[PDB]
């Protein structure tokens, strides 16, 4: 059953991914972080909407991202 990952809050306008911490297979939760995000002076970060693993990603280091995109696909568990 998968689910789709989107970008919470990041403070302001556009951000880019300069750190893509998880990948295709991984083990995510809430709080803990997911991508590593940049664009002006700050560095900034974007943890995990819930729970789960992680299955498909369209998206790249030094790519884009903002409050609603489609991060990736997880799907939560399915006994691996």
């Amino acid at each position: 059953m998968v689910k789709e990952v989107n970008v919470p809050d990041i403070g302001g306008d556009e951000v880019e991914v300069t750190e893509v911490m998880v990948k295709v297979g991984d083990k995510v939760a809430a709080e803990q972080s997911l991508i590593t995000v940049e664009g002006d002076k700050a560095s900034m970060e974007v943890p995990a909407p819930f729970a789960g693993v992680v299955k498909e990603l369209k998206v790249n280091v030094g790519d884009k991202v903002k409050t609603g995109s489609l991060i990736m696909i997880f799907e939560v568990e399915g006994a691996a």
